[PDB]
DNA sequence: GCGATCGC
DNA sequence: GCGATCGC
């Protein structure tokens, strides 16, 4: 789990500050990847994963 | 296509 | 079992 909130655009289209459930690296061997959040737009209710900045720690 | 993750 | 997440 994560700590530090995220700024995140929502499915629904809306800018939001929202701190990620559950976070870890996407990358393959030999190239550097990103860090992915899965995430939980407070309005709807459903699960999104979004990008993480560089820094955010796993 | 690779890489991990999990709600659906 | 997969969509969808990015950048290479």
């Amino acid at each position: 789990s994560g700590k530090k909130p995220v700024k995140v655009k929502t499915p629904a289209g809306k800018e939001a500050e929202l701190v990620p459930e559950k976070v870890w690296a996407l990358a393959p061997k030999g190239r550097k990847g990103v860090k992915i959040g899965l995430f939980k737009d407070p309005e709807t209710g459903k699960y999104f994963r979004h990008k993480l900045p560089d820094d955010y720690p796993i």
